[PDB]
């Protein structure tokens, strides 16, 4: 009797209708990066800079190091060695294959791509994008000071309750001068990348050399039967990809994308800039109760039944 | 004996095994705007230029006024007028220092803004974004009467139950020419931007003129016991930034996005636009249930352990 | 019936089990080379950078297999397209201000000759206007039926603390570096290709790349906690997400218009207008887990024994 009510009413959330979340997050960032290196000379990287698409709010990408050719065109040309693709003879390369590395569709024609060696000739943009180790230290170092908010608006349908993540208690000149501390400020929403990066046990410069995968959890586990107030989100950080180097394939997390640009004669020229970067995802998830009766009264009958099965069980 | 049927096993839906929804959202806009501005001239906007970034289908947002800076450049240049950064002398500012009001990488020297005013000298794009407030009314109010066609596909994956929200009862010549009206239309699916900003009781002019977020709810709670013709979804609309002025920060939604040029002699010149407009998200939820004889006899077993319960009370 | 009770109820139904929902992310990579020798654009080839728009849109890509191209277009005033809806009889029959749904631009009060034959209202907008032309046949990017695509997909049950990965401890980079999905040969390979993807759907990757589609890759994660780890696997299964009949559906495939800007020396301002036809695919992870719980368990052996009483008051009458 006394065990019932005591666990299986109380502590298992028996008498609880449930309902899941409905989420919208909404996400800003803000800093200023500088690069000194000597093949650009002085460059400053602001918001608009450094953040590819321009608007993907609920997961953003920050840019943190970056591979750069340019005054590409479309024409012949010669491919890098490899030995899959080293040229013999004219005979050894074979006209329109089209091949997995990514160079372009081969001709029946080979060129020599230096002095010592030749390889089989392809039409594509060119000069192509030279196989180099990404620099280290990354250009963007200075992205472990940015600032990141945060805004969530969740809803439950079937209680018909809506929340933010901002608590009616934070006045606005709080939040013009602000920043997240787990010990400090845990209702501000401003979080700084170095610090989300730090909160699961890595280092911001590591990870930013080849990029990688962050994610940033909220959770809102609220129960409707207690006051409003008590209703609060709870923040997680974690990484999302592989960091063993023999079982995953393409580590880290990076991608290529252009510029186009028209000359005065019309002809089309395009840079190529192969970006890493860290992409952090914004998962909110969260389940809600409120009293009911009819689940109550199913609960009590199975315990009534349940306490009938061990009196039984007892007189035997 | 009659309150278990009557309220529980009916009711309650205690008969019935649930499953959530797996959905797909596609939307296409259509509409064209005019501007006249003396600053910009005599402009039309189609559906390539106000919507960034092109192709964000479930969650687009549509441009409603702008700020634009041209001729921007990487140079050596003068700060904006601020009391925390206004140069008393050489050695009031400090060289290195980023700062996070955005403007860029402090240097040493200091120079003469205006006349009245000095200020601390940095290098970034240049000439800066003036900090002028967004022009009323919106440069793109005609964004009122655009549309948007919204086509949903959901999927219940345990009962294999595919449905489109476009009814097998609607004909291609009633959808070319069609808008959604509550007590008229209510099965079209090109909905008025204007039409769902006034269904949450707001002025639209009002609204994009510093931009917002719109959430646009489908829910699908389909009866898979009742014939298929029952399962329609139902659309709501809601606000979902704050629109109080003390509690949040940021107010409205804007974002910065850049265009870059190449000139004759190779120099590389941006166009800063920061955008103001409203963000509307497609929120799809729902959750079908169908019958079970497991749920519906553990269910009469707790509805007679009460019974035998309320008879013991009764005794008593 | 005491055995029915243990054998269907307490088993099958998986009323012992405490279930959670799945909470995922997905990365994928494209890999892929095209080529086009259509006597208007000459000879150009296509690279990762040129067929995905936007450029990273990670749980939802689209690649582009057909366009419609417009060239040198300029804010000016210009005359619109035939249409009987739009014809010029007089000065008087055009009205100026008015704004269309056709996509044109706005009208003024003066029309013009679009050609000899027949006269057309005059508008303000980008000229020359995009022709209304159907897509060639066969797609600029057939060769897009050979792209490969990497599907890496991280899940995690919360209230377990599970985590997991679509990419097997069993599996080696080496095997991985060289790999292709096949459902009899390779089930283990997360690189598919994309006219697999299609086919496995029963249809052509041509006729659908003519005019475009939605594609919808579902990843399902049913894994029962009570069992060992290494029975967590995904189930991948693919499904057509569009309307195939011109009869009820609006806007048969998947199109959209995008642009590219130029400023010219003296500053005027260029635009080239591309209208892309091409094959979106979908990402839709889902799944449900369970463990072992002592309440539930009691919960429905009592509800079972309660059952039990029932039938037999039922048989005594
Ligand atoms: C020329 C080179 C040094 C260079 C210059 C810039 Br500016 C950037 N950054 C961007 O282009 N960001 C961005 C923004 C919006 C859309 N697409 C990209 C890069 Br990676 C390289
Ligand atoms: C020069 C100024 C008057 C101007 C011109 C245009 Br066109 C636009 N619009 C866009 O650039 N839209 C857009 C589309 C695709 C990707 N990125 C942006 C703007 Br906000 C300002
Ligand atoms: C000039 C014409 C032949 C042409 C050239 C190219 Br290159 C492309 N492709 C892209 O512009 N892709 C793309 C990438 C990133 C952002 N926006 C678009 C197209 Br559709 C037409
Ligand atoms: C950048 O580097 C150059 C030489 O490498 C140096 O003269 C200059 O002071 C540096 N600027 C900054 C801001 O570090
Ligand atoms: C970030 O800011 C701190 C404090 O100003 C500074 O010490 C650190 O060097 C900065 N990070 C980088 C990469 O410069
Ligand atoms: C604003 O909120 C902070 C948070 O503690 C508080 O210290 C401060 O007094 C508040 N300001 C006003 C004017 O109430
Ligand atoms: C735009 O404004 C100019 C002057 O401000 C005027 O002459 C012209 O008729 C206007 N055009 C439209 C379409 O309103
Ligand atoms: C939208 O269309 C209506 C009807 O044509 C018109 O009265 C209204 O002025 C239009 N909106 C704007 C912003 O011009
Ligand atoms: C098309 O659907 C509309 C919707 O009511 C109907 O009025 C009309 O008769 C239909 N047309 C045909 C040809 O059936
Ligand atoms: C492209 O077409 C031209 C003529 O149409 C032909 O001369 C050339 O060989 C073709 N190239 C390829 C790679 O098919
Ligand atoms: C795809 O590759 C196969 C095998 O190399 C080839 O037969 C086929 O023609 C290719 N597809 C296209 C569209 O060329
Ligand atoms: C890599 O995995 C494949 C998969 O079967 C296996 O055949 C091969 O032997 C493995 N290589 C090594 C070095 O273990």
């Amino acid at each position: 009797i006394a065990y019932v009510i005591g666990y299986v009413c109380v502590y298992n959330k028996g008498y609880q209708d449930t309902d899941t979340v409905l989420s919208s997050v909404t996400t800003k960032v803000k800093g200023i990066a500088l690069t000194n290196t000597s093949e650009l000379g002085e460059r400053i990287w602001d918001v608009a800079d450094y953040i590819i698409p321009p608007q993907e709010d609920g997961s953003f990408f920050v840019l943190t190091n970056m591979i750069i050719t340019t005054n590409q065109t479309q024409s012949k040309c010669a491919e890098n060695p490899t030995p899959a693709s080293t040229c013999t003879s004219h005979r050894d390369c074979k006209r329109g294959f089209n091949d997995a590395r990514g160079d372009g569709v081969r001709t029946g024609r080979c060129v020599s791509y230096s002095a010592s060696v030749k390889t089989c000739e392809v039409l594509s943009w060119c000069p192509l994008e030279k196989i180099v180790d990404p620099p280290n230290p990354p250009l963007l170092a200075d992205a472990e000071n940015f600032t990141v908010l945060i805004k969530n608006n969740i809803r439950y349908p079937k209680f018909n309750f809506n929340k933010r993540n901002i608590l009616p208690n934070i006045n606005s000149s709080y939040l013009t001068h602000c920043v997240f501390s787990r010990k400090t400020d845990p209702d501000c929403p401003i979080f700084r990348l170095g610090d989300i990066v730090g909160e699961a046990e890595e280092d911001f410069q590591i990870m930013a050399v080849r990029g990688g995968v962050m994610g940033v959890q909220i959770r809102w586990d609220c129960d409707l039967d207690m006051p409003q107030s008590w209703c609060v989100p709870r923040y997680t950080f974690r990484r999302l990809d592989n960091k063993d180097p023999d079982n995953n394939v393409a580590p880290g997390y990076n991608f290529r994308f252009a510029k186009y640009y028209k000359n005065s004669d019309g002809t089309e020229t395009r840079t190529l800039i192969k970006g890493y970067g860290i992409r952090f995802d914004v998962m909110v998830f969260g389940q809600a109760g409120k009293f009911n009766i009819i689940p109550t009264l199913l609960n009590i009958g199975a315990g009534l039944a349940l306490l009938g099965l061990v009196n039984v069980i007892c007189d035997w």
